[PDB]
């Protein structure tokens, strides 16, 4: 048995003092790393002056040669809009993918420009994000497809066939020649030919990148040899200096290629990149490996050091390397960069970027809660560090050949009169992208010019693989901040151009101050609360810390026991064992007897008035109080839910940030809202699940205790240390013990806590059908009101992905292995079901299954595991069963080989289950199974309807270019958490708050703005929680019922018209490149079981006034009383003699005494399908209170979560 976390994260090599001092500036705050810069990057007034000039001088030769992209002529000569040109593209595009040159002009001719283009040519308009940025400089993430079709039969219906062939000529020359040198390297090497001779030089990019599978590694690898080859043999001795080289991403050349995996990143990607570095060697060219993501910076010095090491390399100086300016480490690799070379004897190519990355990584430090940016914010700071860092390769030529890449005329103006007068070839050269820098350029190479040599940087692929740096480079260029979009821009004037950013910066009142409009991670929510902090597992300090602290957790004696209101209860003692190796021992639970938890309930009823006296900010402070506990102990909890609940190191972070985001979140809605006449529950009892052991464990006890109710905590029997952890820091905060009470157990003690007289509200998370056996013992009991004992039920899901043949497989892969088997698919929101359409099912089923076998499956106290074990033996054999029988009936089932050493611990291997139809599929199998169905595009409304038909409801995803196809799937389906073009996993509190309808739950939404009122017996007004919108036929009843002389529940059908929340529309502070909305839906049909006409009414009106439609019992016999109901209400009310006839239902009202609730809630509770939230009134009450009937609970929350980088950038960023 190996000692737990004793290989957790072992760096690759021991961190030299260069590599820490990388390290230590990885997100150095943005005013500390500026002032170096400032000082290593000042130069004198005569170099600025004449820089100035130099810059001056190639501005106004860029300005006056000619200007008007061809797009823009064709748009002029044909009077198009910018959704015609969009849309035209889109067509021309689509005609080129035809081959036979003739048959497209047949083609054209006959049946394009004669009419109906749909019948002959996936949409056309599956890339017109890509056009779009090329006709408007604008990205949009997702395509109006509607409107660019309309756009199209317009143009064509007006000017036919000229337009097209247009077209068809200007996309020819922008795919063939402008956006790529070729589309294949033998092309691209023909075209280079003509600038070569004019003093260019040229590095081709195999534009491949992100591997998902082990085939694609294999088929990137493959490109990447053979334009070595073909490179080399047109190179013909030429060298690294003036002949052309080779530039590769290394993220192309392995599908794991991360922090996490080094091990297989050394021992499988290197000797590749070695293979290819020795055919360079050879043929002496250069091989240049491409700068990306930040977190994989310093994992690529590690295959940097090695290769430079490698004595079968030497000989050979065209090694090179990518660092990019915007990073706040980039001097410090320089130095070690510099170094290596020293050591080596290698004179490392350094290609000095700014960055291609920008957007994204604003995004993901923001998502991963991390403590700033690694780079910079404001684009003037990236200036000063590219030009800081060129000072210091200009000082290193004798040991680095420094490559300038930049499309800034003012960047390169510093830089050329930096290096001085002195140059030779091989000194140092500027670099440019293929199509985009010769302007500039031709007024740099060259005796007649500046007399520098540039290098292009080539794309090379076919129009298919050239869609994706497109974008990029298209957004990078039109961005507000960018040069070329800047010299384009008339307004902008040379002045403006030719300013030194080292002068602007240093004049600034703070120096590096981070930009305005940008939230570092902490501060996404503003005001209202903190957000939780994460742990950077690509950072080596912190995997060091990180490494002692959960080592140090896995020492620890941890128990949990029955803590009652006046101490620890005795029981019967058991140990509690890692389930990826029972032979880890976690800890010592002593569960609780029946008799003590009838005890603890009783105990907290006395407790009750104490608590409910402490002030509501009290009471959020001592949430606010345990979230510091938790933050500031999260290596340790980290430590324990990776060996109790068998969780990654990512997962357990994830949790942790989860429960500090609750307590924040219950904490501010409470300041927001509670007050005296918010009375509690009383005490309720909280039975929490093993999946999520301490962030839905916190949660549920959080909203109870700080709503004011005193809370018993029976946590599952499977985690109950970290659920006693979580005890222990909340009563250190401050909450009183007699008002959090712990008692461990099986479902007997859940069972008990249920059933003792004083429970006054339930929280649950689980099973449906544990939900269905509580509401059950529920039914029977009234409050002290003589009202239904409330019951929050989340009860998991059917969850689906539906994909059109608009998505980008990789990304779909990519969100499909992670929302299915992202801990072991023990998530309620994890993906059940993905629906591939038809024309791209092959492929992507192709791709998902080479990604299923890159996973590795173990105990996980090791960084390299991504899926730890299922819970217990239990559930392992009921997955398994599954899986068998899916096998037995003759399904495709794919599955990875687990390793010996999975024996000790209960694991199931990620499977995929190919089926034929939704309904193959008859229960929530909670593990890591994917199942996956094809549909034909003409049958996505129906397919739509058999998601919908499981009964659930919790978690939704479509992945889809396209508005119609979003517009049609997200108003049909009915799911409480909707996710667009991104996984559908990890609901963020506050942001994707989380709860679904239908056997997914009861609501209201955990993590969301009605949770607390659920807990109080007066439920307050959330924040913002309003709407303007009157629902019509709720109108068309108030008149009705004046119409027949009804007139104060005509008024009071009005009122509810008037409070309904129902259409509310909000969209709720997050991450950039993200849009997360909440809105507030009718919930369905509403079981409705009147007593008095006036009851019915009442009823009625608060059903209608929130959208609803509904079932009256006509065993009511109050028929009669809705004679001559308008034919909108009509369409709205059925009769129902047989209540599960007419179900499902989304929610009951009933009127009546206390004996009568208490028979139509247990009939209620007998209902098969859903759980129905419950509401009840007697007559009297009805008359007496307005919200008798509480509109809360009569809607339905939506969230949607939007990935709207997804289309290659952030829009809204860019402006910025
Ligand atoms: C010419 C060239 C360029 C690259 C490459 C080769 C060659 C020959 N390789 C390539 C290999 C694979 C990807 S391409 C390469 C790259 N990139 C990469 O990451 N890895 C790589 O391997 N690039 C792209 C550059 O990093 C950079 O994005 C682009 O060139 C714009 O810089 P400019 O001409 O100085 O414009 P300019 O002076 O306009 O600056 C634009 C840049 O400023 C930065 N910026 C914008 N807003 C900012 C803000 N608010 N705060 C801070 N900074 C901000 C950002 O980096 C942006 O790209
Ligand atoms: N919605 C979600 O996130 C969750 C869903 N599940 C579902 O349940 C299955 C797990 O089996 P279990 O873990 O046994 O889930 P379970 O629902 O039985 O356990 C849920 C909680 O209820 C308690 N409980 C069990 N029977 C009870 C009873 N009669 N009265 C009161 N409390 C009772 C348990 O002790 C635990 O604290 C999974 O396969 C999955 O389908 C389980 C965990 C989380």
């Amino acid at each position: 048995a190996p000692a737990p976390f004793a290989d957790f994260a072992p760096p690759v090599r021991p961190q030299s003092t260069l590599r820490r001092a990388i390290t230590a500036a990885y997100r150095r705050p943005e005013t500390e790393c500026l002032p170096p810069l400032v000082e290593a990057a000042t130069q004198s007034k005569e170099i600025r002056d004449a820089a100035a000039s130099t810059a001056r001088k190639l501005i106004e030769a860029l300005r006056g040669k000619h200007s008007g992209s061809g797009v823009e002529g064709l748009v002029q000569e044909y009077s198009l809009s910018s959704q015609e040109g969009v849309a035209l593209m889109c067509l021309a595009e689509a005609l080129l993918r035809i081959p036979d040159t003739a048959t497209r002009d047949a083609l054209i001719r006959d049946k394009i420009a004669d009419g109906n283009w749909k019948s002959h040519l996936r949409s056309l308009f599956v890339n017109a994000a890509t056009w779009g940025l090329v006709v408007t400089g604008k990205l949009t993430s997702t395509v109006n497809d509607r409107s660019l079709a309309a756009a199209l039969t317009r143009l064509i219906s007006r000017c036919g066939e000229p337009v097209i062939r247009r077209g068809v000529d200007m996309a020819m020359r922008m795919m063939g020649e402008q956006f790529v040198t070729g589309e294949t390297i033998r092309e691209a090497l023909k075209r280079s030919k003509e600038l070569e001779e004019k003093g260019f030089s040229y590095s081709y990019d195999m534009l491949g990148e992100a591997a998902t599978t082990a085939a694609d590694a294999e088929r990137y690898y493959r490109d990447y040899e053979s334009a070595i080859h073909a490179i080399g043999k047109a190179s013909a001795g030429r060298g690294i200096y003036e002949g052309p080289g080779i530039s590769i991403k290394l993220s192309a050349l392995h599908p794991r290629y991360s922090r996490a995996q080094a091990a297989r990143v050394m021992g499988e990607l290197l000797p590749r990149v070695k293979a290819l570095a020795l055919l360079a060697k050879n043929y002496d060219i250069g091989l240049n490996i491409d700068a990306e993501e930040a977190d994989r910076l310093e994992l690529s010095l590690d295959l940097l050091e090695v290769l430079c090491l490698d004595g079968d390399l030497s000989g050979w100086n065209g090694m090179g390397f990518v660092v990019q300016a915007y990073g706040k480490r980039c001097p410090f690799v320089l130095d070690f960069i510099i170094d290596l070379a020293r050591r080596s004897g290698r004179r490392i190519m350094v290609r000095l970027v700014k960055g291609a990355y920008w957007d994204a990584e604003i995004k993901r430090a923001q998502l991963d809660g991390l403590a700033d940016f690694p780079v910079f914010t404001r684009k003037i700071h990236t200036d000063v560090s590219y030009i800081a860092c060129a000072a210091k390769l200009l000082a290193a030529t004798d040991v680095v050949f420094p490559q300038f890449a930049t499309h800034n005329a003012q960047t390169l103006a510093a830089i050329y009169h930096m290096a001085g007068k002195d140059f030779h070839v091989g000194k140092y050269e500027f670099q440019c992208l293929h199509g985009m820098g010769e302007p500039l350029y031709e007024e740099v190479v060259g005796r007649g010019k500046l007399d520098r040599p540039c290098r292009i940087y080539a794309p090379v692929g076919t129009h298919e693989t050239l869609l994706a740096y497109l974008v990029r480079r298209l957004l990078e260029n039109g961005a507000n901040s960018s040069f070329v979009h800047r010299i384009n821009d008339p307004k902008v004037s040379i002045d403006e151009l030719i300013a030194d950013p080292v002068e602007v910066v240093r004049a600034m009142p703070v120096v590096g101050a981070k930009h305005d409009r940008i939230a570092l991670p902490a501060e996404l929510f503003g005001d209202a609360r903190t957000n939780s902090a994460g742990l950077d597992l690509s950072n080596e300090e912190t995997l060091a810390s990180l490494t002692e602290a959960l080592r140090e957790s896995a020492a620890m004696k941890w128990t949990a026991l029955p803590q009652l209101a006046t101490g620890p209860a005795a029981g019967e003692t058991r140990t509690v064992l890692n389930p990826g190796d029972h032979r880890d021992v976690v800890g010592s639970v002593t569960e609780t007897s029946e008799e003590d938890a009838r005890r603890a309930v009783r105990l907290a009823a006395d407790a009750a008035p104490d608590w409910a006296a402490v002030p509501p900010s009290e009471r959020a402070a001592c949430l606010d109080r345990a979230a510091e506990l938790m933050q500031a102990r999260m290596p340790t909890l980290l430590g324990l839910i990776i060996r109790e609940a068998g969780k990654s190191a990512l997962n357990a972070i994830a949790e942790v940030r989860e429960a500090i985001d609750f307590l924040r979140y219950y904490a501010e809605q409470t300041r927001r809202t509670l007050g005296p006449g918010h009375g509690p529950l009383g005490p309720i009892v909280c039975i929490s699940p093993w999946n999520f052991p301490l962030a839905i464990f916190t949660g549920q006890i959080a909203a109870a205790l700080v709503a004011g109710n005193p809370v018993l905590a029976k946590p599952a029997e499977e985690t109950p240390l970290i659920a006693a952890e979580g005890v222990r820091i909340l009563r250190e905060a401050g909450i009183p013990a007699s008002a959090l009470q712990l008692l461990p157990g099986d479902g007997r003690v859940g069972a008990a806590l249920v059933a003792a007289a004083e429970t006054a509200g339930v929280m649950f998370t689980g099973s449906t059908e544990v939900a269905r056996l509580i509401q059950a013992q529920l039914a029977d009991r009234l409050s002290p009101a003589g009202r239904p004992i409330p019951l929050i039920a989340e009860t998991g899901g059917q969850n689906a992905m539906i994909v059109d043949s608009s998505a980008l497989a990789e990304q779909v892969v990519g969100d499909v292995i992670t929302s299915a088997f992202d801990s072991a698919g023990q998530r309620c929101s994890a993906l059940r079901v993905l629906c591939l359409q038809e024309d791209v099912a092959d492929r992507i089923l192709t791709m998902l299954k080479g990604a299923l076998h890159e996973l590795h499956i173990g105990r996980t106290d090791r960084l390299s595991v991504d899926v730890g074990p299922v819970i217990t033996s239990e559930a392992k054999d009921n997955i398994e069963k599954h899986i068998e029988r899916m096998r037995g009936l003759g399904r495709k089932v794919e599955q990875i080989g687990l390793a010996s050493e999975t024996g000790v611990g209960t694991f199931v291997p990620p499977t995929i289950i190919e089926l034929e139809k939704l309904s193959d599929l008859q229960r929530e199998v909670f593990g890591p199974v994917l199942h996956v169905i094809r549909y034909r595009r003409d049958d996505l409304d129906r397919l739509v309807d058999d998601v919908n038909a499981t009964g659930y409801g919790l978690t939704f995803g479509l992945h889809t270019r396209l508005d119609e196809t979003i517009a049609h799937v997200t108003s049909r389906i009915k799911a409480g958490n909707l996710y667009i073009n991104r996984n559908i996993i990890g609901a963020v509190v506050g942001v994707q708050p989380f709860g679904g309808r239908g056997l997914s739950g009861t609501g209201p939404k955990a993590g969301g703005p009605l949770y607390l009122g659920r807990l109080v017996t007066t439920a307050p007004v959330p924040p913002q929680h309003s709407s303007v919108h009157t629902d019509p036929v709720l109108l068309d009843f108030a008149k009705w019922l004046d119409g027949k002389g009804a007139r104060a529940e005509a008024e009071a059908a009005r009122n509810a018209g008037s409070s309904s929340a129902l259409g509310l529309d909000l969209e709720l502070p997050g991450p950039v490149g993200e849009r997360n909305l909440y809105t507030l839906h009718a919930r369905g049909r509403i079981l409705l079981v009147p007593a008095t006409e006036s009851g019915l009414y009442h009823q009625l009106a608060a059903a209608l006034a929130t959208g609803n439609s509904v079932a009256i019992d006509a065993a009511s016999g109050l028929q009669a009383s809705l004679k001559n109901l308008p034919q909108t209400v009509g369409l709205r009310v059925s009769w129902s003699k047989d209540w599960a006839a007419d179900g499902p239902f989304a929610g009951a009202l009933v009127e009546g005494d206390a004996e009568r609730i208490r028979a139509v809630n247990k009939a209620i509770a007998a209902l098969p399908g859903p759980l129905l939230l419950v509401q009840a009134a007697s007559s009297g009450e009805i008359a007496r209170n307005p919200d008798a009937y509480c509109l809360n609970w009569l809607v339905e929350e939506v969230s949607a979560s939007i990935n709207t980088a997804a289309a290659g950038g952030n829009a809204s960023l860019m402006a910025i």
